[PDB]
C-alpha cells in the first residue's frame, strides 16, 4: 500500500519524524485547504524542529554541563549588583565574534555559574560549540593525558570547542606542573576562542595559586589582553534561600 | 519566508536532491491534483532512488574493481562450455545464500573474470559487500601489512567484504611466504564469506604454485570444501576479436 | 638602471631565451616600427620554439634511444615488402589513440628497429612519451628490481611512459622467472598504452623462447588483442650494402 | 612418511610440540608432522637435573 512504503522511505531516510508528520499534516490538510506547497512547508517545519530538538539534546549529551538553567531562570532584582545592560550584552554572544574572555569574580554564593551556564546553553542553542570542565578537572584531565601519551588529543578536543568553561578556579590550590599544564591551554587558546571562567580570588592570589609568579603574570596578560571581569558582590544566594525556607 | 526557509530545512536533512524535486512533484501535484498522500510517496520515491543509485555510485567507487562490465554484455553462443542455467543462477546470487565459493577455471582468453566481475556488480547494486583483487596485488598487501604493523587492519578489510574475487591465480608463481599470507585469507574466509577465484591452473599445479605440497593440500580442501568450479575451454575472446577485425 | 634591470628580470621569469630574443626583436622592430603585439608575439613564439627544442632533446636523451633516425632517411624501394601505405598510417600514431601494439617480424638486416625506433622518435617529437629497451635488458633490470625490492618503482618507470620499444625480443631465450617478469611488464601495459615490439621468431616459438608454453599464449594473446602486426621479408640491408661497399 | 607405519623412529628433542611449528617454521606443516608421528608414538617426558653438570660437580669435589 501507500501508508506502509512511506514510513519505510521515511526511516530509510532517517525520518521517523517525517511519517509522523506527514500524519499530522495529512490529516490537516484533508480537514482544510492547503496548498501542496504549504502542506510541504508544514512538513519539512515539523521535520526541522523534531532534528533541531534531537540535534541540541545531542550536543548537550556531549558536553558536560554540570547542570541545565537559562538566564531568564536568573532574578536580578535579587542580585542588584549586576547589570542586565552587560548581561543581555553577553547573551548577544557578540563577545565571541570579538575574542573577548569572560570572568566572573567575587565570593561564592552570589551565582556567577548560573550565569556561565545559561551563557553555555544559549551559544550551543545557536550552535556554537561548548565545554564544560572544573579546575580540578581538567588539570587532572590533563595530567593523565601526560601520563599516558595521549596529551596531544586531549589538548586538540580542548582547543577546538568554539567555548569552553573552566570553573571551581582557585578553591584547589594547582602545583607549578598543573600551572604549566593550564599555561600550555591559555596559550593555544590565547586569541583563538573565548575562555569562560569562575573563581573566588583575586588575580593577585593567582600567584600563590599556581605556585608561581611568572607564570601567574603570563597567564594573566594573555587572559586579560581581551576580556570582561564581571566582580560581583552581594549576598550568598543559598544561605538566603535557607534562611526563607526557615522563615 | 517560504521557499528560502524550505531550503535550509532541506539542506538540514542533507537532501538538496529533495529540495529540487519538491518543486517538481509539488507542481505537478498543483496542476494535477494529487492527494498528499500520493504526493509524499513521490517525493519519497525519487529521493530513494536518487540516494540509492549515490549509494552504488559510491560502493563502486570504494571498491577496487578494475572496470565495469555486466552479463548483459556476454555471449553463451560462442562459448557452448557455459550453460546459460549456471549462469543465471550464479546471477540469482543464492551461493551468499548457501555460502558457495565460485571459482573459473580455464586457460587465458575464453572471459572467466567478465563472469566473475557481472556477479560482483550484481552484488554491489543489491547492497552486498564486494572487493576485487589480483593474486599478485593480495599477496603485496598481505605482505606490506605484516611489514608495517597493520596486518589486523588489512585482513579485516579483506575478510569483511561479503565476496571477495581473487584475480590471476596461477599465472605468478608464489613462495612458501605468500602461501601461507594466502593460507591466513583463506582461513579467515573458511566458511564466513564466499570466495569468487579465478585461475588457468589445475589444482594440481597449485603445489609448484605456491611452493609447499601441504599448504596446497590444505588451502584446497579449505576452498573446495564449499565451492561450485567452472572449468571453462575454447577460443579466446581476444584472439577471435582480433581475427574479426583482421577480416 | 635598465638593462641590467630587464636581464634579471628576464632570468628571475626564468627567461633567458627571451632576454636574448627582445635584443634582437626590439632592433627589428626598430627598423620596421613593429606593433606591441607583434612584437610580443615574437618574442613568446621564439622562447616557445626554443623551449620545445631544449624539451626535445631532454626526452631524447632520458630515452635510452641507441641512436636516432628518421623514416625519411629510409627507402622503401629496397624493400618491396613494406607497403608505404601502412608504414605512414602508422607514423601517424593512430594506434596510440586505438591502443594497438605494434610488431615486426622478419630475418633480420630489413630494418625493423629502424621503423621502431623512427616511430620513437616521432612520439618524442609530438610530446608522446617513449621508452626503448632491450628484452634481455629488460629482464635484467626486472630481476634487479625483484632483489633489492624495488618492483613497484621499476615497474611504474616502465609502465607510465605511453610507449615501450621492446627490441631484440626472440634472439636471446628466456628462462620462465624471465618469463614471468615479462608477463608482469605486459599486464601491466595490457590495456593501458600501446607496445612496439621487434622479434625474428614466429609465435609459434616463444614457447621455447620464454620457456613456458601457457605464458607465451596469454602474452601472444594480451599483445594481439588490440594489434596490427608487420611480417617484413627479404634481403637483408647490411648484406646489401656490405655487396655495394665490396663493388 | 615414509618410516610412518614402515619402520619405527627414535627421536629426540627438547621442545614441546607446539613449539615444532616455529622450530620448522612452517605451523601446517609442523601440525601434519606431529599428526602423522603421534598416530603411532611412545613419549618419554624426561625430568632432572643435567648428568653432565652433576659429573661435573663430583670431579670438583
Ligand atoms: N538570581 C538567582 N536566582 C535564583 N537562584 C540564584 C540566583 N543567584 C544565585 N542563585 C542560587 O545560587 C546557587 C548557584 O550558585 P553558583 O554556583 O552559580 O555560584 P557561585 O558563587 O559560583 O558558587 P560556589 O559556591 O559553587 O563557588 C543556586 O542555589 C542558585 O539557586
Ligand atoms: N563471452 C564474452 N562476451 C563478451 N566479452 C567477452 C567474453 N569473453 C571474454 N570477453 C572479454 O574479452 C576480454 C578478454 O577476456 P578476459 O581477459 O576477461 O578473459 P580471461 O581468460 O580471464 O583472461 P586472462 O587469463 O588473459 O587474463 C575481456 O574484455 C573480457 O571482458
Ligand atoms: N630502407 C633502408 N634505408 C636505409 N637504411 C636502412 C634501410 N633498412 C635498413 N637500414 C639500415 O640497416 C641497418 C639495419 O637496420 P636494423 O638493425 O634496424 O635491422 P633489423 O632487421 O631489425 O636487424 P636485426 O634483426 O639484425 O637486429 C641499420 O643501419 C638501418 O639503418
Ligand atoms: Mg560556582
Ligand atoms: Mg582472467
Ligand atoms: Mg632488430
Amino acid at each position: 500500500n501507500m501508508k506502509e512504503r512511506i514510513h519505510e522511505y521515511c526511516h530509510r531516510l532517517h525520518l521517523p519524524v517525517m511519517a509522523e508528520r506527514w500524519s499530522a499534516m495529512a490529516e490537516y490538510a484533508s480537514t482544510h485547504n492547503i496548498s501542496y506547497s504549504e502542506f510541504l512547508f508544514r512538513l519539512l517545519e515539523a521535520e526541522i524542529v523534531e532534528k533541531q530538538a534531537r540535534s541540541i539534546q545531542t550536543l548537550i549529551k556531549l558536553s558536560k554541563l554540570p547542570y541545565r538553567k537559562t538566564i531568564d531562570t536568573f532574578d536580578f532584582t535579587a542580585q542588584p549588583s549586576v547589570d542586565e545592560r552587560r548581561i543581555r550584552e553577553l547573551l548577544t554572544l557578540s563577545f565571541i565574534d570579538r575574542k573577548e574572555n569572560i570572568l566572573f569574580l567575587g565570593p561564592p554564593g552570589i551565582g556567577k555559574t548560573h550565569l556561565a551556564i545559561s551563557i553555555g546553553m544559549e551559544a550551543i542553542a545557536r550552535g556554537y560549540k561548548t565545554y564544560f570542565i572544573t579546575a580540578h578537572d581538567l588539570v587532572n584531565q590533563l595530567r593523565r593525558a601526560d601520563q599516558e601519551g595521549k596529551l596531544e588529543k586531549k589538548l586538540r578536543v580542548f582547543v577546538k570547542p568554539t567555548v569552553l568553561i573552566i570553573d571551581q578556579m582557585g578553591y584547589l590550590k594547582l602545583d607549578p606542573n598543573s600551572a604549566h599544564y593550564l599555561f600550555q591551554v591559555i596559550a593555544r587558546r590565547y586569541e583563538h576562542a573565548p575562555i569562560i571562567l569562575t573563581s573566588n580570588k583575586s588575580f593577585g592570589e593567582w600567584g600563590e595559586i599556581v605556585g608561581d609568579s611568572v607564570l601567574a603574570t603570563a597567564m594573566l596578560d594573555r587572559l586579560l589582553h581581551h576580556s570582561i571581569i564581571f566582580n560581583l558582590k552581594g549576598e550568598s544566594y543559598r544561605l538566603r534561600e535557607k534562611r526563607l525556607q526557615e522563615e
